[PDB]
């Protein structure tokens, strides 16, 4: 976190909520990020819903491709983290019912 | 690019757009990436940026970090890309005149 506390990292914020839909956020990520690093963190983000949405790690392997380690680390940082996956979750209404 | 158009993708632009503010922006990120990542695509927008503000690839390698196989690689994905680094820029009024 107070590596983070940088005026860099500040603008990088700004550039990301300054995108105003989906075909500027594909335009940007893909600017500034390999195919593979927007691959992982879309895994990443799909284990920590499928997480909260009460499903085995079997599954979540399965439809994700995520290996368990992988599922194990989001399983941390959505636990044990700021709470920014579950605000989205909340805010976007996103959890299967 | 194909690889890219997933619902998985989509989730997470939809969860990347909807950020309020730059505590929100902290709070997920610092979930779903490691610091090493957020420094890094940081360090990628700041040289971007600088290389836009006409600099040499010295200033940025100091005032940035980045070595200059980085500058190099961002250069491309500047100049032969989606262009959603200069339309951040335009938009954010961001670049040293
Ligand atoms: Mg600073
Ligand atoms: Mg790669
Ligand atoms: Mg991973
Ligand atoms: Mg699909
Ligand atoms: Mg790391
Ligand atoms: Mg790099």
């Amino acid at each position: 976190n107070n590596k983070l506390k940088t005026q860099a990292v500040e603008q990088l914020f700004q550039a990301i909520l300054s995108l105003k839909d989906l075909d500027e956020a594909y335009d940007f990520f893909e600017d500034v990020c390999t195919i593979n690093e927007i691959l992982s963190l879309s895994q990443r983000f799909e284990v920590a819903k499928m997480l909260r949405e009460h499903r085995t790690y079997l599954d979540i392997a399965e439809k994700t491709g995520a290996s368990t380690a992988t599922i194990s680390r989001v399983n941390r940082s959505l636990n044990y983290g700021n709470d920014g996956y579950d605000r989205v979750f909340e805010r976007l209404g996103m959890l299967e019912k």
